[PDB]
């Protein structure tokens, strides 16, 4: 049998809270550009195995993240370090590339949607 795992967490209440220029940035700026591109509605959410009927995707998939919990995280004061948010975006970025195969469709939206990451964190305020 194939279950999902829960979402990341995305809330403690028991985690000291700041903020910073640089996750401000992240989520008015960098998490609204991404969310609204074309290719953004794969990631929106975590991958529900269940329903796509791919049951090995969290036998591969020990670290899953996706745009909907780096929102949730990012409101939530759950990032303490601006790169804690940033390694959170690679990770939903990397599992596609270790999930897929080079030059999978989503692999290809995936790719697309890392160089406006890149291009929108080179303007990361100091
Ligand atoms: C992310 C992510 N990494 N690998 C995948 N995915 C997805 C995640 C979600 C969904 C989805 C479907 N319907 N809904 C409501 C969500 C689809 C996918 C798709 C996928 C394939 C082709 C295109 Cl053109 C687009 C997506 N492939 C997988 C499961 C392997």
């Amino acid at each position: 049998g194939s279950m999902n795992p829960p979402p990341p967490e995305t809330s403690n209440p028991n985690k000291p809270k700041r903020q910073t220029n640089q996750l401000q940035y992240l989520l008015r700026v960098v998490l609204k550009t991404l969310w609204k591109h074309q290719f953004a509605w794969p990631f929106q959410q975590p991958v529900d195995a269940v329903k796509l009927n791919l049951p090995d995707y969290y036998k591969i998939i020990k670290t899953p993240m996706d745009m909907g919990t780096i929102k949730k995280r990012l409101e939530n004061n759950y990032y303490w370090n601006a790169q804690e948010c940033i390694q959170d975006f690679n990770t939903m970025f990397t599992n596609c590339y270790i999930y897929n195969k080079p030059g999978d469709d989503i692999v290809l939206m995936a790719e697309a949607l890392e160089k406006l990451f890149l291009q929108k964190i080179n303007e990361l305020p100091t």
